[PDB]
């Protein structure tokens, strides 16, 4: 069988666990393929050693989810010896690293796109629901529940949901913005506080960096008899999708693990086979990179889930 080596930066990452399991399923549908999976345990030196072992096993391609993005060059140098193609995924190597090797590719999507996609989703519903503009000023008076401060996804989603609304011509007024640390109960408490203070009747839209915090806000709104205020999240968790179905959550955003896995596997398998990376697929490779869009989820596409 054609051997393909895969390294996951750490097995205790939820998103990468979904991606890993999807890669494993995809490989099961390719009987000519033997997948050699590795948990790098959040240690780049461990990952580097795991790559040494993979290469001694004659892998025909490497799919590498780096612990340290700066280690791309190190990995490429190992791959060169046997001219093994490398499909980096989820952690983006530098442009210089990708351009250094004719058989280096990347599959992944900037975190800021989750904010952009969430902003577009909010814009979509805002425009379709002019009654949401409670004070009729043409601006969204919002509150924002932020993930852990300094976490790249908290920072990206917070910055870019507002930038994208504003860029789409929708002025916003930030009535409150605080962290609830990705947590449902913390978010419920924070939203409760806001609904008990001077801004209670001014809030038009609740924006959360994830579904957990969105759901806490949903509960707080219900308790204050303000369920008519729309709430938006990110993650497309099943318990959140249940709320999209019931109308309690206005929308959420999928980080598309299945398609990250599929593009990674498809490219790796083609490259292992000595074929063009996108041969027989509909992936768009743009200067060695496949971007996998975040997807806004609401009542239009909910049946797909
Ligand atoms: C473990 O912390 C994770 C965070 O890394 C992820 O981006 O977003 C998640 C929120 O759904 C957090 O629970
Ligand atoms: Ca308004
Ligand atoms: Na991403
Ligand atoms: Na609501």
């Amino acid at each position: 069988d054609t051997r393909i080596g895969v390294t996951i930066y750490k097995y205790d990452d939820n998103f990468m666990s979904v991606v890993r399991k999807a890669i494993e399923q995809d490989a099961k549908a390719a009987p000519d393929v033997q997948l050699l999976m590795n948990d790098s345990q959040n240690d780049q030196s461990k990952q580097n050693d795991q790559i040494d072992v993979l290469l001694a096993k004659g892998v025909k391609a490497l799919a590498i989810n780096l612990v340290d993005p700066a280690a791309a060059g190190t990995v490429i140098e190992k791959a060169r010896g046997q001219n093994v193609p490398v499909v980096f995924f989820n952690k983006e190597p530098s442009r210089k690293a990708l351009d250094s090797y004719d058989k280096a590719y990347y599959v992944g999507t900037d975190s800021k796109e989750s904010g952009i996609i969430q902003g577009d989703l909010i814009a979509k519903h805002w425009a379709a629901n002019q009654g949401w503009d409670l004070n009729k000023d043409g601006q969204i008076q919002f509150v924002l529940l932020k993930g852990e401060p300094g976490h790249p996804d908290a920072e990206a989603r917070t910055t870019y949901v507002i930038k994208e609304l504003n860029d789409k011509g929708i002025k916003t007024e930030q009535l409150q913005l605080d962290t609830a640390m990705w947590d449902t109960a913390q978010a419920k408490d924070k939203m409760d506080a806001w609904l008990s203070g001077p801004n209670a009747n001014k809030i038009e839209v609740v924006i959360a960096n994830n579904d957990a915090m969105a759901m806490g806000a949903v509960e707080a709104l219900k308790a204050h008899n303000k369920s008519s205020i729309p709430v938006f999240g990110v993650d497309a968790l099943p318990e959140a999708l249940a709320l999209v179905k019931s109308g309690a959550l206005a929308g959420t955003v999928l980080n598309d693990a299945n398609n990250q896995a599929k593009a990674t596997f498809d490219l790796a398998k083609n490259l292992a086979d000595g074929k063009g990376a996108a041969d027989g697929t509909n992936w768009k490779i743009d200067n060695k990179v496949v971007r996998v869009p975040y997807v806004g989820v609401d009542k239009d596409n909910l049946a797909e889930f």
